[PDB]
């Protein structure tokens, strides 16, 4: 099955998932000098006050913080989006060292990690139907650099010991994702895909320009997770990122001048 290693990683995914070579794959490099300001783009409306987190899961690839998406409790709208997109989960991608880990790059710069807040378009009723649509998903991407600690991340860091291996989960109620945002909501946007199999081309990507800072100790704890299950040889969960893919016939738009 797919993963991030030499024999099952991104260079192999196309065999089982031929859309890996498709026309709107993610991530991409954001070439900042050619991303054109679009004055018709609206401010992003992130409404997370009523978010209800439920659980955190090590799925063998990353960890997902899952939300109650049976009502419009945490939603993303505005920006490039038409309608309303409901938060279902967030997760991260990160590196073995601070100089890599992000999926998107900015003028070829790799950040230490990247946070993805995943939302589905409520006009399709359920996530499974949304991922059959070219405008089914909106993913808010936020870069992480290593510096000062992010206070709102520490509750995540501290539960990771309890979900070390694939298939382990823990209660994770009352987590406020507002604590993971940067100050500015300036963004770049483009049409793309999921960055892991099944690589479905359903995503409006919204990538924030301002990184959040996390401490070295915080990211070091991400790197103590395991890809393997309990009682299997230890494979540290590091370098769970897909490299940049060809931009093809797409334009990245900037929300800011
Ligand atoms: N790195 S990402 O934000 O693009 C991403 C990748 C895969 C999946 N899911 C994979 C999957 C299984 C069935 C359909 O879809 C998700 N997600 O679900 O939020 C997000
Ligand atoms: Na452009
Ligand atoms: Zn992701």
């Amino acid at each position: 099955h797919w993963g991030y290693g030499k024999h099952n990683g991104p260079e192999h995914w196309h065999k089982d998932f031929p859309i890996a070579k498709g026309e709107r794959q993610s991530p991409v490099d954001i070439d900042t000098h050619t991303a054109k300001y679009d004055p018709s783009l609206k401010p992003l409306s992130v409404s997370y006050d009523q978010a209800t987190s439920l659980r955190i899961l090590n799925n063998g690839h990353a960890f997902n913080v899952e939300f109650d998406d049976s009502q419009d409790k945490a939603v993303l709208k505005g920006g490039p989006l038409d309608g309303t997109y409901r938060l279902i989960q967030f997760h991260f991608h990160w590196g073995s060292l601070d100089g890599q880990g992000s999926e998107h790059t900015v003028d070829k710069k790799k950040y230490a990690a990247e946070l993805h807040l995943v939302h589905w378009n409520t006009k399709y009723g359920d996530f499974g139907k949304a991922v059959q649509q070219p405008d089914g998903l909106a993913v808010l991407g936020i870069f992480l650099k290593v510096g000062s600690a992010k206070p709102g991340l520490q509750k995540v860091v501290d539960v990771l010991d309890s979900i070390k291996t694939k298939g382990k989960s823990a209660d994770f109620t009352n987590f406020d994702p507002r604590g993971l945002l940067p100050e500015s909501l300036d963004y770049w946007t483009y049409p793309g895909s999921l960055t892991t199999p099944p690589l479905l081309e359903c995503v409006t990507w919204i990538v924030l320009k301002e990184p959040i800072s996390v401490s070295s100790e915080q990211v070091l704890k991400f790197r103590k997770l395991n890809f393997n299950g309990e009682g299997e040889p230890e494979e540290l969960m590091v370098d769970n990122w897909r490299p940049a893919q060809p931009l093809k016939n797409r334009q990245i738009k900037a929300s800011f001048k």
